[PDB]
Parts: C-alpha cells; sequence; structure tokens
C-alpha cells in the first residue's frame, strides 16, 4: 500500500499530548494518548459509574449506540500505582486519521481519581507490541500492520513546546517537523520500545550510567524518567532541591543550568536548561519544576530510564516495526 495517515496533536501544558479518534457507527470521538509505553487500548465504558471522577468529566464509549460493535466481555485489570484500573474486552472499528481497523479495546468500568481525573483526554491507545498487551489482545498497530496499506511500517511523532501540537504520523514521517536526516538504534529485543543507553552526561562528564543502562522511549509520558538513585544523583549535580512530588531550582537559577546529555547509539542527545526547566519566573524568591522526575519502574521492562515528552519535544522520533529500531532527529519548531 502506499498510504500515510497523520492525526493532529493538541499539547496541554508540556505533559499530555492527545488527538482524535473514532470507534463504533456512527463514530463516537475521543481524545487519546497515542503511547508506546503500552499495548492496549482503553476508553472510558458507558458502564464507569459517574461516582467515578476520573470517568464523569471524560467521553464514555457507549456499545448501545454502536451498530458494528461486537461483545466479548472478557475482564482486563491493570495494577497501577495508585490503584486498579479494570474493564472489559469489547471489539468495534476504529478510524485513525485516514484508516480504519476492526479493533478490540478495553472499556474501563473503574480507575483511581488520581492521576486519571486530571487528564485532558478520554483514553489511551497502546502504541507497544503484543508481548506486552494485558490479554494478549492484538494492539491496534498491529492490526494496521495487517491491513497491508501503510506505505512503511513505521510511525513518528513530532510533539511542540507550549499553533500546532503536534503530529503522530503513521506510516511514515513528516520531514516539515524535522532537520537533516535519522540516526538509528536497534531494539534491544521486539516486545519493547526500548534501547540501550551508553550513558548519562551532565557538561561535559559523563556522571550516570557509566557501565550502560536501559532507555525505554514512551511517547506517552510526560516526562524524562531514571531510577531514584540515578535521579537522586542527576539532581545533586543540578543542586536541585527534592519535593514530595518533583524537584525544583531557585528561578533565577533555571537558565545557568548544565547541559544534560543521552548518549544513544552513535550521537550525544544534549537537552539545554531550557528544554528542562519549566521557567515560569526568573526570580529568585519562586521555584521552578524540572521535567525530569524519578520513576523506578519495575520488571519485565525496568529499571530503565524512560524517555518521555521532554524529550521527544527536542529529537523527532520514528518507531519502525519493519526494522525493530527507533530513529531520531532534531525537531523543527
Ligand atoms: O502514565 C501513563 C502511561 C501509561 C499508562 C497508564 C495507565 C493506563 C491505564 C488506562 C488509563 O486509561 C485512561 C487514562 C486517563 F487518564 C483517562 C481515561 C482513561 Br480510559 C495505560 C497506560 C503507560 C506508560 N506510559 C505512560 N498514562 C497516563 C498519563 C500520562 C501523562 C499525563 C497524564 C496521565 Cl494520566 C497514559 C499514557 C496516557
Ligand atoms: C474475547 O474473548 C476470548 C475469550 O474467549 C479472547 O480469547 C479473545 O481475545 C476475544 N475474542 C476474539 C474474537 O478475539
Amino acid at each position: 500500500g502506499n498510504t500515510t495517515s497523520s492525526v493532529i496533536l493538541t499539547n496541554y501544558m508540556d505533559t499530555q499530548y492527545y488527538g482524535e479518534i473514532g470507534i463504533g457507527t456512527p463514530p463516537q470521538t475521543f481524545k487519546v494518548v497515542f503511547d508506546t509505553g503500552s499495548s492496549n487500548v482503553w476508553v472510558p465504558s458507558s458502564k464507569c459509574s459517574r461516582l467515578y471522577t476520573a470517568c464523569v468529566y471524560h467521553k464514555l464509549f457507549d456499545a448501545s449506540d454502536s451498530s458494528s460493535y461486537k461483545h466479548n466481555g472478557t475482564e482486563l485489570t491493570l495494577r497501577y500505582s495508585t490503584g486498579t484500573v479494570s474493564g472489559f474486552l469489547s471489539q468495534d472499528i476504529i478510524t485513525v486519521g485516514g484508516i480504519t481497523v476492526t479493533q478490540m479495546f478495553g472499556e474501563v468500568t473503574e480507575m483511581p481519581a488520581l492521576p486519571f481525573m486530571l487528564a485532558e483526554f478520554d483514553g489511551v491507545v497502546g502504541m507497544g507490541f503484543i508481548e506486552q498487551a494485558i490479554g494478549r489482545v492484538t494492539p491496534i498497530f498491529d492490526n494496521i500492520i495487517s491491513q497491508g496499506v501503510l506505505k512503511e511500517d513505521v510511525f513518528s511523532f513530532y510533539y511542540n513546546r507550549d499553533s500546532l501540537g503536534g503530529q503522530i504520523v503513521l506510516g511514515g514521517s513528516d520531514p516539515q517537523h524535522y532537520e537533516g536526516n535519522f540516526h538509528y538504534i536497534n531494539l534491544i529485543k521486539t516486545g519493547v520500545w526500548q534501547i540501550q543507553m551508553k550513558g548519562v552526561s551532565v557538561g561535559s562528564s559523563t556522571l550516570l550510567c557509566e557501565d550502560g543502562c536501559l532507555a525505554l522511549v514512551d511517547t506517552g509520558a510526560s516526562y524524562i524518567s531514571g531510577s531514584t538513585s540515578s535521579i537522586e544523583k542527576l539532581m545533586e549535580a543540578l543542586g536541585a532541591k527534592k519535593r514530595l512530588f518533583d524537584y525544583v531550582v531557585k528561578c533565577n537559577e533555571g537558565p545557568t543550568l548544565p547541559d544534560i546529555s543521552f548518549h544513544l547509539g552513535g550521537k550525544e542527545y544534549t537537552l539545554t536548561s531550557a528544554d528542562y526547566v519549566f521557567q515560569e519566573s526568573y526570580s529568585s524568591k519562586k521555584l521552578c519544576t524540572l521535567a525530569i522526575h524519578a520513576m523506578d519502574i519495575p520488571p519485565p521492562t525496568g529499571p530503565t530510564w524512560a524517555l518521555g515528552a521532554t524529550f521527544i519535544r527536542k529529537f523527532y522520533t520514528e518507531f519502525d516495526r519493519r526494522n525493530n529500531r527507533i530513529g531520531f532527529a532534531l525537531a523543527r519548531h
């Protein structure tokens, strides 16, 4: 085939990037994060009690309004950090840009109020592999590959600062949003969008990951994350102060913070202070949050760093299923 499909994304506060899909006949539309760090499609169910704040303010999929729905009903569960997300399996037609695919997805009937009530999007489209799919449910991109319509079996992400919030392209990349050529790194193994990282540097010197470490390239994560211990070290080197849920610096010190570099494949990928400090002020009397957090990701996938939107904003990213690799290029804004 010779198809590419693009979907325009909205940038909410540099932490959530989401675009529209349609499910059912007629289509019920949902704003969703396209997430390389998971493998299932989830939308809230019309069966979610209105006594869940995580459902009350989002769009709900109603199977009773869709002529193309096919019942399944298998329970599926995710033991998330703040509580259980559970729902049940359903099948319907899903449109993503130009593409229409028959897809099995989860209808959520309960999920914790935090963090999900603070999502400006309604659902999640996992762009990961079947190896990590709850219930081994065939992921959406697997089903699109099977249609044999895509120009290439890749998909690409542009995240803007904050005007276009971002863009996902299915079947290729959009050269309007990057400069030069991609540089590629092979997946450690098929099944996870995760690559080797060869070190993390502050200024000119390698501080961390000296012996090597893992990097999950996670389009659904807001931040760059590392293990509690790695991040403690990094923040020490930055002179950043720990809070209960983030790290901060005195706002005036923000622009003088050193570059942080991630050695991936044959290249160093450098973020300057402007790429990782939320410069909400320049005052010595105010504290500024960093777009780098600690997260201890458990096995099998962790422990690992995760390169989320903080990283992807700077580096346009292509996820290549044909060749089991990830490519980066400098984004154009
Ligand atoms: O944290 C994540 C990430 C992952 C994830 C977390 C939870 C799930 C369970 C399904 C959650 O389903 C929903 C979540 C909503 F916010 C609103 C409606 C629904 Br339905 C699936 C994936 C997997 C790994 N990659 C990031 N979020 C939540 C999130 C991310 C970024 C900002 C806010 C929030 Cl709540 C998913 C990707 C969007
Ligand atoms: C939902 O139901 C079955 C359980 O019997 C499950 O194996 C499968 O993934 C779903 N059905 C189809 C048709 O794929």
